[PDB]
């Protein structure tokens, strides 16, 4: 197994796959790692494993297609794995705890987002169709983006929105395009 935790890239207190050699911190794996079960498969595991079952599931979508599902505990493993893929980049801090707005020449958001508060929406099962989920997400970036205008700080938004994109449209099949 690895040494350092497979999120946030330092050692500690670590729970390790047991059908890979990834390891996690307690809170940084999503779901957190569950007390029991040996052996214990993280999530790049349980995701591989359903791709591994249903091979067409990788054949491309439709976007407006995949927000539309219910969220039945296959599309709930696939938000929780692209949640986690956007804290594994360390630019996620920014993002991730309840943010404040108070700037000369900007007013906050009508409707404050953070990674954290996504995380606990997931948690409680309070997001019933993948549309409520990816809207959240996208949120957090919008935010952002009119918040700090023509600060060159807007740019962490839209490398922050890359990262949660390319891995929406990866771990969804999303349909290739031009
Ligand atoms: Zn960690
Ligand atoms: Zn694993
Ligand atoms: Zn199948």
């Amino acid at each position: 197994n690895s040494n350092i935790c497979e999120v946030c890239n330092k050692w500690g207190r670590l729970f390790c796959c047991d059908t890979c050699p990834r390891s996690f911190h307690e809170h940084c794996h999503i779901p957190s790692v569950e007390a029991n079960k040996n052996p214990w498969s993280c999530i790049f595991c349980r995701i591989k494993t359903i791709q591994e079952r249903c091979p067409e599931s990788q054949s491309g979508h439709q976007e407006s297609e995949v927000l539309m599902r219910q969220m039945l505990p296959e599309e709930q493993l696939k938000c929780e794995f692209l949640l986690l893929k956007v804290y594994c980049d360390s630019k996620s801090c920014f993002f991730a705890s309840e943010p404040y707005y108070n700037r000369e020449g900007s007013q906050g958001p009508q409707k404050p987002m953070w990674l954290n508060k996504v995380k606990t929406s997931l948690n409680e099962q309070m997001y019933t169709r993948v549309e409520g989920f990816v809207q959240d997400m996208r949120l957090i970036f919008h935010n952002h983006k009119e918040f700090y205008r023509e600060d060159k700080f807007t740019r962490l938004g839209i490398q922050v929105q890359d990262i949660f994109e390319k891995n929406f449209r990866n771990i969804f099949a999303i349909q290739e395009t031009s």
